[PDB]
């Protein structure tokens, strides 16, 4: 059964709510963005009106086989009548395709869904700008002010210089980024970049990159291993042995690895720097794990929920504990008081 803060009261509609069967009372079923946990429960038996952005239709289409005749794709920024509702979708900062939902209710309650997302001053100056929002649905992901991480230039900077260091004292270096979903894709393709270097990948990884409108792509990646020195594989196989085992199947062309984990918080960000970050490594296979998030830092989201002043906030993540839930509550709290709203 579909819980609470996946329903938009007032309305027939429902959020990234797809592995509940049939919800009673739902015309349309609106998917934030292409992630399982989201996702999970469509397939191409489903026969209800799934609305979503142009990319997330893309892969809906060609991964899940969803027929075209229900997947109703949207403009971003542009004000759309669905069901008799007025709506808006807007760039969520997340992974490709995702979007925030603004909800324009027949009463006059404004709702923001924020999906997934990672906030950002820009977001201020969006259609958000323009009126109040009653109801605020949140990624509350980290929200604690202990997950603290870099902007994602600056982590983009550092697997840069160190992979063109690394493959400039060794050319016979192969570079491997990790991957288990869609996001984060400017990890590869700048370390590619760097080395005058298409992306090779999986015949299965090639498809899903092809649904995403990223420009100029055929220019960027391939199926053809051999001509390629960045590799993406599995997250799964990004370890001493999975590596290994890869590092045998490239026929003697290359002598080392270095390989890239993009994860999001860890813990040795309470500690070390990015500047400072040191990799595992194991004869001729270093690991680095890397703090690239497509989710907001603490500060980022007390910034953008400042700023919006909502009347009510709904987490959407961390709800499953009463620890969890009253440590979320408090912070709320807090922040209305030294904002004044
Ligand atoms: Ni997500």
């Amino acid at each position: 059964t579909c819980p609470f803060y996946k329903k938009i009261p007032g309305t027939g509609f429902t959020v990234d709510a797809f592995q509940y069967g049939v919800v009673e009372g739902c015309t349309a079923y609106f998917l934030t963005h292409f992630h399982s946990d989201h996702y999970a429960g469509l397939s191409k038996h489903f026969t209800f009106p799934v609305y979503c952005s142009e990319i997330t239709g893309n892969l809906l289409k060609n991964k899940l086989h969803v027929q075209e005749q229900y997947i109703h794709p949207l403009p971003l920024d542009t004000e759309c009548i669905v069901n008799g509702v007025k709506v808006v979708l807007l760039d969520a900062n997340h992974c490709p395709g995702a979007v925030m939902i603004l909800f324009y209710l027949p009463n006059g309650t404004v709702i923001l869904h924020t999906g997934d997302f990672r906030a950002d001053p820009s977001m201020e100056r969006s259609l958000l700008a323009d009126q109040k929002v009653h109801m605020l649905y949140l990624d509350t992901t980290y929200c604690s002010p202990e997950y603290t991480f870099p902007s994602q230039q600056e982590v983009i900077r550092f697997a840069i210089n160190t992979a063109f260091e690394a493959v400039t004292l060794n050319p016979h270096a192969l570079v491997v980024c990790g991957t288990y979903s869609i996001g984060k894709e400017k990890v590869f393709l700048a370390i590619a970049d760097v080395l005058g270097s298409k992306v090779g990948m999986s015949q299965e990884k090639y498809k899903t990159l092809q649904c995403l409108n990223i420009p100029e792509i055929n220019s960027l990646i391939t199926t053809d291993m051999c001509s390629s020195l960045v590799h993406l594989l599995p997250m799964m196989q990004i370890n001493f042995k999975g590596l290994q085992s890869h590092l045998k199947k490239c026929g003697g062309k290359y002598n080392q690895i270095l390989a890239f984990r993009p994860t999001g918080w860890t813990h040795s960000n309470k500690f070390t720097r990015i500047a400072d970050v040191i990799p595992q490594t194991k004869g001729n296979i270093s690991i680095y794990g890397i703090p690239y998030s497509e989710h907001s830092s603490y500060l980022e989201m007390k910034r953008f929920v400042q700023w919006l002043k909502p009347q009510k906030i709904i987490p959407t993540v961390n709800v499953g504990t009463w620890k969890s839930r009253s440590t979320m509550e408090k912070y709320f709290r807090e922040w209305k008081l030294e904002a004044g709203y």
